[PDB]
C-alpha cells in the first residue's frame, strides 16, 4: 500500500512519524550511529543500518583527490545505505570550519578569530554560502560549523576557532549558519532545524557548552564558573543559533563544574532541548562519550548509558561501531534506556534529514564539482583576509612618516621570514591535514607570491627566509616585508602556556628591521608575546591565519585598501595576566579589545 514517508509532498513531521513507526530496534539504533569512512563498507553500512558517516581531520579518499573523487566516495556509501529495507539515506559530515578545508584545492578562508576582527557578519554569512557550495561540490551535506565557543584564555589551542572573547561578537557571527543552511522562512519557529535544499548544508553549533572557558585554556578540561556566567558568556550564541535554525549541535569534551558535558542531562535535555526548544539533533564529539570516564573508554557500557540518557541523539563513535551498537542494544533490551529515549533521538535525526531534502536528493550533483575552489570564492576569501588584518603599529614614533601603505614601485625590496612563503603556515590548523601542515599543501598564494603579483614590473623582489643583518644592510632595499609566527596546530596540540612564537622569528625581524625599514606580518591563531617584535618593527600587522589567499595581505600592505580590522580579543602584556578579558577587574591590556590602527587606500 501507499508509503507516507516516501512521499515528498507530505509534511516533514508526518514523514518522520510514518518512518519511525516501521523501524526495528536495530534500524533505530543504526540511525544513531555515525562511523568514520575509514571503517565503512557497503556491508557494514547496510547490515548495521548506519545513519551517518563522517570524515575526521585529514580523512580523505587519497591525497589530492578531486571533487569528483569525493562525490564518488560519498555516493558509494550512500548507495549501500539506500539499499536497506527502509532505504534511509545517510548524512555525511565533515569539518568545513574555514572552507572545505580537508579537500585539496578548496578555498581556504581566514580562521574565526580573524573573521571576528572584521566585525562584518554579512561577510561571514557570504563565507558560509561559499563554503556550503564547496562542501556540496564534494557531495558532502553536513558541516561541523560554526564553532561558537567564546575563548576566554588564549592559551587554549582552539582559541583561533573562536570569533571573540566577547559573546556579543560571537553572537553576531552566527550569520554563518544562514549562509550554510540558507535563510529560514519569516514564520520560522526558533529551535527547529532548517536547510534550504540540495545546494546548502546542515550546520553544527559547537561545542555545547562553555568549551571556550576551561581553566588555563586547557582543552577538554573543566570550566569552573557559576550558571550566571555560563548563561551570560558561553550560552548566548546558542540562542541565536536556535533562531537561525541551526540543524545540529555538537557536545563539548569539556566539563562544567566537574560534570562532563557528554553526561549533563540538565544542560543537554533540560536546557538545550526543553528550555531552548531545540528540535534538531544533538551529536557527540569524536569519542566524546569514551572520555566521560577516566581513563577514557574504561567503561564504555557506562559511557553509552550516561550519554544517551543525557540526551545525545547521534554518537560519533566513530570506529568501534560494533561495540557501540551491541551495548546500546543491550541497554534497551534490558530496560536501562527506554524506547522513548531512542524514539526521540531517531525522531530528531530523521526530522533533520527530511527537512534538508536528503530523501529527495541522497546523491551528489556532478554539476557542483566546479564549485570547489571557484575563483569568486577565493576573491571572497581574499576580501575576508584583507579585512581581518589588524594594524598594531605604523611608525616607530609620532613623527615618523607612516610606513604603510608601501609603494608598489621601488628599485629593490626584501621579502623574508619563515612565514613569507609557506602556504601551510598561513592556513594554520584544519587544512588538508587535521593538525595542518607546512609547505605547499594546496592551491593558494603565499605572501611572497602575492608581493610579486602586486609590485610594479620594475620592482626587483628578493626572497631570503632568514637573512642576517649584513645581508639586509648590503642589499640596497627600499623596505622589507617580514612574515613570522606560530606553526599550524589543532585542539590539544595547540595548548600553550608561554605563548611566544618559535624561532627563528624575532631574530629574523630584528635582523631585517635593523638593516632597513620593515613591515612585520604576524601569522598566529591568537595574540602572542609581541613587545619584542613591536620594538624592532616600523609597522606590524596582525594577520591571524589568513587562509589560502595571501593577496588579501598585500591588498592592505600596498594600499589598494586601507586597514579596517579591529582586535576581536584582548592583547596581553604578559601571559601571567591571564585570564584577562574586557570588562574584567584588573584589565591592563597591551592593546585593548577593539584596537586597530587604520589607513586609507592610495
Ligand atoms: C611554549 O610551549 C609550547 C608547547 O606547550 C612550545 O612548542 C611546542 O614545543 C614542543 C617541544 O617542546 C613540540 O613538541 C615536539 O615537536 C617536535 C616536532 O615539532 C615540529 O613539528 C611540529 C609539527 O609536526 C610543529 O608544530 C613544531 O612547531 C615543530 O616545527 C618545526 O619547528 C622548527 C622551529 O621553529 C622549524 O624550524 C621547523 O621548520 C618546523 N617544522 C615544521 C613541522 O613545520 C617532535 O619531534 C617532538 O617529539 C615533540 O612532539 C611542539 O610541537 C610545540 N608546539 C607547537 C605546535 O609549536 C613552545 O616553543 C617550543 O617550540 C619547539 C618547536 C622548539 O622550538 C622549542 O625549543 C620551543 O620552546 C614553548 N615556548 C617556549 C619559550 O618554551
Ligand atoms: C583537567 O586537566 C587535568 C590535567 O591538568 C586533569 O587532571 C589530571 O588527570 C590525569 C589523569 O586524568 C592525571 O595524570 C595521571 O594519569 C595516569 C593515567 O594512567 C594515572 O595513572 C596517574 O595516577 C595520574 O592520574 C593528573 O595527575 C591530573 N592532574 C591534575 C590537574 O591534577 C583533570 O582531570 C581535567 N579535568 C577534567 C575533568 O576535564
Ligand atoms: C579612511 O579610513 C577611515 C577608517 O578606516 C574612514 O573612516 C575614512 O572615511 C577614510 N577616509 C577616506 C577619505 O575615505
Ligand atoms: C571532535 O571531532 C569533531 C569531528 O572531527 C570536531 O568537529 C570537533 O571540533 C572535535 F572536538
Amino acid at each position: 500500500d501507499y508509503v507516507l514517508y516516501k512521499d515528498a509532498t507530505k509534511p516533514v513531521e508526518d514523514r518522520v512519524a510514518d518512518l519511525l513507526g516501521r523501524m526495528t530496534l536495530a534500524e533505530k539504533i543504526g540511525q544513531m550511529t555515525q562511523i568514520e569512512r575509514l571503517v565503512a563498507t557497503p556491508d557494514v553500512l547496510r547490515d548495521n543500518f548506519i545513519g551517518s558517516l563522517l570524515s575526521g581531520g585529514g580523512s580523505v579518499p587519497r591525497k589530492g583527490a578531486t571533487a569528483k573523487e569525493w562525490q564518488d566516495m560519498v555516493d558509494g556509501f550512500q548507495k549501500a545505505c539506500m539499499s536497506t529495507r527502509l532505504g534511509i539515506p545517510m548524512i555525511y559530515g565533515i569539518d568545513a570550519v574555514h572552507g572545505q578545508n580537508n579537500v585539496y584545492g578548496a578555498t581556504i578562508f581566514p580562521h574565526n578569530v580573524g573573521l571576528g576582527a572584521t566585525r562584518d557578519p554579512y561577510l561571514v554569512k557570504r563565507i558560509g554560502e561559499a563554503t556550503a557550495l564547496e562542501v556540496r561540490a564534494t557531495g558532502i551535506q553536513y558541516a561541523f560549523a560554526p564553532c561558537i565557543a567564546v575563548c576566554r584564555d588564549p592559551r587554549w589551542g582552539r582559541c583561533y576557532e573562536s570569533y571573540s572573547e566577547d559573546r556579543r561578537i560571537v553572537q553576531s557571527m552566527t550569520e554563518l549558519i544562514p549562509g550554510l543552511q540558507g535563510d529560514v522562512p519569516k514564520d520560522f519557529t526558533s529551535g527547529m532545524p532548517f536547510v534550504a535544499g540540495k545546494n546548502k548544508v546542515a550546520a553544527c553549533a559547537k561545542h555545547f557548552v562553555g568549551d571556550g572557558g576551561t581553566v588555563d585554556g586547557i582543552n577538554e578540561n573543566n570550566t569552573i564558573i557559576n550558571r550566571e556566567g555560563l548563561m551570560n558568556i558561553h550560552m548566548p550564541a546558542y540562542k541565536n543559533a536556535m533562531d537561525k535554525g541551526v540543524s545540529t549541535v555538537m557536545i563539548s569534551y569539556s566539563s562544567w563544574n566537574g560534570v562532563k558535558m557528554h553526561a549533563n542531562q540538565d544542560l543537554v535535555t533540560g536546557y538545550l532541548k526543553d528550555t531552548l526548544k531545540f528540535k534538531g539533533f544533538v551529536i557527540s564529539d569524536w569519542e566524546g562519550i569514551d572520555r566521560i570516564t577516566t581513563p577514557a573508554g574504561s567503561d564504555y557500557s557506562y559511557s553509552v548509558k550516561a550519554s544517551i540518557l543525557a540526551g545525545l541523539d547521534m554518537i560519533m563513535v566513530p570506529n568501534k561501531y560494533q561495540q557501540f551498537i551491541s551495548i546500546l542494544t543491550g541497554h534497551v533490551n534490558g530496560g536501562v534506556i527506554p524506547m522513548s529515549r531512542i524514539d526521540d533521538a531517531v525522531t530528531r535525526i530523521l526530522r533533520v534529514k527530511f527537512t534538508m531534502g536528503l530523501f529527495e536528493n541522497p546523491y551528489a550533483d556532478p554539476a557542483m564539482a566546479e564549485q570547489l575552489g571557484k575563483q569568486e570564492h577565493r576573491d571572497l576569501a581574499r576580501e575576508a583576509a584583507r579585512k581581518s588584518l589588524v594594524l598594531l603599529k605604523n611608525g616607530k614614533t609620532s613623527t615618523d612618516a607612516p610606513l604603510l601603505p608601501l609603494p608598489k614601485k621601488a628599485p629593490k625590496i626584501l621579502v623574508a621570514g619563515s612565514h613569507a612563503d609557506n602556504l601551510g603556515y598561513q592556513c594554520g590548523g584544519w587544512t588538508i591535514e587535521w593538525q595542518g601542515d607546512t609547505g605547499r599543501t594546496t592551491v593558494g598564494t603565499t605572501i611572497l607570491e602575492a608581493v610579486k603579483a602586486a609590485v610594479d614590473p620594475s620592482t626587483v623582489v628578493v626572497f631570503a627566509e632568514n637573512p642576517d643583518a649584513e645581508f639586509v644592510k648590503s642589499g640596497g632595499f627600499s623596505y622589507a616585508i617580514v612574515a613570522v609566527g606560530e606553526h599550524p596546530y589543532t585542539e590539544t596540540k595547540g595548548d600553550n602556556l608561554n605563548l611566544t612564537i618559535p624561532e627563528p622569528g624575532l631574530s629574523t625581524v630584528q635582523a631585517v628591521c635593523g638593516g632597513v625599514r620593515c613591515a612585520t606580518v604576524l601569522i598566529s591563531g591568537r595574540p602572542v608575546v609581541v613587545q619584542p617584535l613591536l620594538a624592532a618593527s616600523d609597522a606590524l600587522v596582525a594577520a591571524w591565519l589568513p587562509g589560502s589567499e595571501g593577496q588579501g595581505v598585500t591588498d592592505a600592505l600596498f594600499g589598494d585598501f586601507g586597514f579596517t580590522g579591529r582586535l576581536p580579543r584582548t592583547w596581553f602584556k604578559s601571559v601571567d595576566q591571564l585570564p584577562m578579558n574586557v570588562g574584567d577587574a584588573h584589565y591592563d591590556p597591551l592593546f585593548r579589545l577593539g584596537y586597530g590602527l587604520t589607513t586609507n587606500a592610495t
